[PDB]
C-alpha cells in the first residue's frame, strides 16, 4: 500500500520504541519485511533492540536485516532479494549514493504496488529544518570556533565542566584540534570511519572530555554528553569538467546540523545541554557527486516487471541524468560492481574505469594516465609496486579527488593499484 514517512526527532526511540512495535505488528500481519540499518553499528546496535523477534540478520523467519549498502549491492549483482511486502528504512536521510538508489528502487517497488514502506528520519529528504525538537530542551549559541590550533582565547571551549562531542570535517582537522585538547590537558577520544569499533565503546567505559568526530557520528552514537561543538563544516566531492574534485570547507546540510545537534538535548530529566556552532547551512548540493553515483546504482538495478527505477521523488531535482544514461552491459556491470564491492572504489572512478572495458584485474589505468593526473601526498608523488615488483607513481587515467582526500582512502587505493584486491 502506502510509502510512509515517520518523522522522529533525535531521542524519539525511533530503534528502541518505535521499531520493535512496528517489527511486532508486521510479524502479526505476516508481511515479509526488510529493516534497512544505514551502517554496521548501527545494524548491530538495533539487534541488540530487536532481541526476542524473528530476525534474520545478515528456524524460520520472514523479516530481514541489513545495511542500505549490502542491499543496494546485492541487487546491483543480480543476487535474487526477495519480493518483501514492507521496507523499513532507517535514518532515510542517509545520502552515500547506496541509500539514495536504495530510497529510488523501494518507491519504485510501492509505486508498482508490490509493497508498502516505511522511511524512517528526523529530517525526512525534502524537510530544511536544523533546529528540531529534542527531548529535553537544547541551549544554541551562535559562537566562534577554531578550525586550528590555537595558543589562546576560545576559553569557552576549555572552561567546561562536562563532555563535549566536536565535529569537524576531516580526520586531519581532527587530529589537530584533538591535539591541542590534550595539551591542555583533556582527556579525547577519536573518531572516524575506521577507529569507531575499537574507540566507540570507550565513550561508556572510559571517562573522558572531549569527542572529536568526523560525520561518522552523525546517525550512529548515543553519547551521555552534555554539549556539541559544530562548525558545521564538510569537504565535499563535486563533480566537475569530467574529475570528481573535493571542495571545502564548505556548509553542511540542514540534516546533517539537525543530526550533530541531536547528539544532545536526549534526557528529559537534564537541562543544561548545549549546542556552539557557527557558519550556516546549505541544500545546494547539486553539484555533489553523490546524485549522479545515486543514477549510475539505479540504473543498473532490475527491477521485476517494471523499468528503471527514478529516485525518491523528493530527491529527484538533485539531479539531471537521463534514465538508462549509465545503463552497463552484463560483463561491464560485473567489473562496476567488484570495483566498488571489493576494490572500495568510489561509485563515479569504477563506473568510468567499467565503461571504458577495463578487466577488474587489470590495474595499468592507475598509472598511465595524463602527467596532470599524477597525485600527490604532502605535496609528493606516489611511488607503488605492482605484483611484479615495478617502479610506477600513482597517475589514474581518470582523476577522483577522494583517492588522496586522507589516508584511509589512499592506503586502500595503493593495495588496489597494487592487484591487492
Amino acid at each position: 500500500r502506502e510509502l510512509t514517512v515517520l518523522d522522529l526527532h533525535p531521542g524519539a526511540g525511533k530503534t528502541r520504541r518505535v521499531l520493535p512495535q512496528l517489527v511486532r505488528e508486521a510479524v502479526k500481519k505476516r508481511l515479509r519485511t526488510v529493516i534497512l540499518a544505514p551502517t554496521r553499528v548501527v545494524a548491530s546496535e538495533t539487534y541488540e533492540a530487536l532481541r526476542g523477534e524473528p530476525i534474520r540478520y545478515m528456524g524460520n523467519e520472514i523479516v530481514d536485516f541489513m545495511c542500505h549498502s549490502t542491499f543496494t549491492m546485492k541487487l546491483l549483482q543480480g543476487v535474487r532479494v526477495p519480493n518483501y511486502n514492507l521496507y523499513i528504512m532507517d535514518e532515510a536521510h542517509f545520502l552515500d549514493p547506496a541509500s539514495v538508489a536504495a530510497r529510488g528502487y523501494i518507491e519504485t517497488r510501492v509505486s508498482m504496488g508490490d509493497a508498502g514502506a516505511i522511511f524512517m528520519t528526523a529530517t525526512p529528504p525534502g524537510t530544511t529544518e536544523a533546529f528540531p525538537p529534542s527531548n529535553s530542551p537544547i541551549i544554541d549559541e551562535e559562537t566562534r570556533i577554531p578550525d586550528k590550533a590555537w595558543n589562546s582565547g576560545y576559553e569557552w571551549i576549555t572552561e567546561f565542566d562536562g563532555r563535549t562531542v566536536w565535529f569537524v570535517h576531516s580526520i586531519k582537522q581532527g587530529a589537530e584540534i584533538g591535539t591541542c585538547l590534550q595539551k591542555a590537558g583533556k582527556k579525547v577520544l577519536y573518531l572516524n570511519r575506521k577507529t569507531f569499533e575499537s574507540e566507540y565503546p570507550k565513550c561508556k567505559s572510559e571517562k573522558w572530555d572531549f569527542v572529536i568526530t568526523t560525520d561518522i557520528s552523525e546517525m550512529g552514537a548515543n553519547f551521555k554528553a552534555d554539549r556539541v561543538i559544530d562548525p558545521r563544516k564538510t569537504i565535499k566531492p563535486i563533480l566537475l569538467d569530467g574529475r570528481v574534485s573535493m571542495q571545502g570547507p564548505i556548509a553542511i546540510t540542514p540534516a546533517s546540523a539537525a543530526q550533530r545537534r541531536g547528539r544532545i538535548g536526549r534526557n528529559p530529566e537534564k537541562l543544561g545541554d548545549i549546542y556552539a556552532y557557527s557558519g550556516n547551512v546549505s541544500s545546494d548540493n547539486e553539484g555533489h557527486v553523490s546524485w549522479t553515483e545515486a543514477r549510475m546504482l539505479l540504473d543498473n538495478v532490475h527491477v521485476q516487471g517494471g523499468v528503471v527505477a527514478q529516485l525518491y521523488t523528493p530527491e529527484r531535482e538533485k539531479t539531471e541524468a537521463y534514465e538508462g544514461e549509465f545503463k552497463l552491459k552484463t560483463n561491464q556491470r560485473k567489473v562496476f560492481s567488484e570495483l566498488i564491492r571489493t576494490g572500495d572504489l568510489p561509485v563515479w572512478l569504477a563506473f568510468q574505469v567499467a565503461s571504458a572495458n577495463v578487466e577488474y584485474h587489470d590495474r595499468k589505468w592507475c598509472f598511465d594516465g595524463p602527467n596532470e593526473h599524477l597525485l600527490l601526498e604532502n605535496n609528493q608523488e606516489i611511488e607503488v609496486w605492482t605484483r611484479q615488483g615495478q617502479r610506477r607513481v600513482l597517475k589514474p587515467r581518470w582523476l577522483d579527488g577522494r583517492i588522496t582526500s586522507d589516508h584511509l582512502n589512499l592506503k586502500s587505493f595503493k593495495e588496489f593499484a597494487s592487484g591487492k584486491r
